[PDB]
């Protein structure tokens, strides 16, 4: 199994114990590390943060401590939008310009591949033609990667994609069988499946449906989404299940109504470290629990929740990660990806479950505890 972990280049800006740099990553923890995010200018890949080059050096330098470790650069993200992607795929000339720039960039900064984080082809502003044009882009990149590997006689650069979990988004965004042929890995964003935008409490990443999930809401779980991808043309072994080391929080309309589907009045409070509206890092959730919150277990969906006063949080813990990992193995998927390494209790000081308790749980469950971790020759 692969264990693929996303690192975010804005985690450096978090105060005190929240600050997370490339050198805070345990090089032995994950099989793949992905750097979020890269941007685009004039159809060419670029940095985003002022110190990205320095961070690339430290990030990819982790491979000097684990000879097996592979790294990828993620282009796009939610704030990036679809506009530069649409413009870049719109003409073959723009695509060639992009692919050329990507090869140069990845080789220069010592990445082993590119992860497409276009959110999403065919939606969020992206026109209908982008569904097919994304397939074309991916194939062209893959084939360009294959050609380059032979000309310079080095291992081939990988091409992967983070892909939608919402059924409508999937249907308008991806030619699944064709896309699956050229992608090395398919990173399925099986989270953010519920949130305050809905007006009621719901789980970030429930494994199965809740009994009250009727109609289209019955698609809002990890099991349905992964099987949707598989059944519609993606090989199980290329499919990578998304695991969140963060939760979504809510303001309860009635503090005495604390179950799944309870009315909410909006997003819950930003955390003191991530400072994200309606989102808490796992280590931020541990503080919540330590400060007197009541623990809940959403049994049908195999995930925890917690509440105190008018604040309610749906998340993942050691127990839920373990359950999902067993499910993953039974279903013979390619492995797990994690958003994000910097949101797990990396110091171990918040949850008292050891360093990186959530990702370590995956490492153990997926048979990677004895994985080789030695500096290269
Ligand atoms: C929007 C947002 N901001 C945050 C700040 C801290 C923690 C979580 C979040 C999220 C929610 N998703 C996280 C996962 N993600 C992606 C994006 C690309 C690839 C994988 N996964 C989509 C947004």
């Amino acid at each position: 199994y692969q264990l693929t972990c996303y690192f975010t280049n804005w985690a450096q800006y978090r105060p005190g114990l929240g600050r997370f740099m490339p050198d805070d990553i345990n090089p032995c923890l994950c099989t793949h590390l992905i750097y979020a995010f890269a941007g685009m200018q004039n159809n060419e890949i670029t940095t985003i943060e002022w110190n990205d080059v320095t961070l690339y050096q430290a990030f990819n330098g982790l491979k000097n401590k684990n000879s097996q470790l592979k790294t990828l650069l993620a282009i796009g993200g939610w704030n990036f939008g679809t506009a530069p992607f649409t413009a870049m795929v719109s003409t073959p000339e723009n695509r060639q310009t992009f692919i050329t720039s990507v090869i140069k960039f990845l080789r220069q900064y010592e990445f082993d591949g590119l992860d497409f984080d276009w959110e999403y082809p065919g939606s969020r502003g992206s026109p209908p033609q982008d569904k097919h044009l994304f397939t074309v882009l991916v194939q062209e990149m893959r084939e360009a990667f294959e050609q380059e590997a032979k000309q310079i006689n080095k291992p081939r650069l990988m091409v992967t994609a983070a892909v939608a979990a919402g059924i409508s988004n999937i249907q308008s965004g991806y030619e699944i069988p064709q896309l699956s042929q050229y992608l090395d890995y398919i990173h399925v964003m099986t989270y953010d499946l519920h949130g305050s935008w809905e007006g009621y409490t719901g789980e970030n990443s429930p494994l199965y449906k809740y009994p009250t999930d009727t109609g289209s809401n019955a698609y809002l779980n990890v099991d349905y989404v992964m099987n949707y991808w598989k059944d519609n043309g993606a090989p199980a072994e290329k499919l990578i299940v998304g695991f969140p080391t963060y939760g979504h929080n809510f303001i309860l309309s009635n503090p005495s109504n604390t179950g799944i589907g309870a009315p909410t009045s909006g997003a819950g409070p930003a955390g003191p470290y991530a400072k994200e509206s309606g989102i808490w890092a796992y280590y931020e959730i541990c503080t919540f629990l330590k400060n007197g919150a009541t623990q809940g277990w959403d049994a049908p969906q195999e995930v925890p929740y917690a509440y105190q006063g008018n604040v309610w949080v749906g998340y993942d813990n050691v127990k839920s990660f373990d359950i999902k990992a067993q499910w993953l193995k039974h279903n013979k998927f390619g492995g797990a990806m994690v958003w994000a390494i910097d949101l797990d209790d990396f110091t171990g000081t918040f949850c008292n479950q050891g360093k990186f308790p959530l990702i370590s749980t995956l490492k153990k469950a997926l048979g990677l505890q004895s994985a080789s971790c030695t500096a290269p020759a």
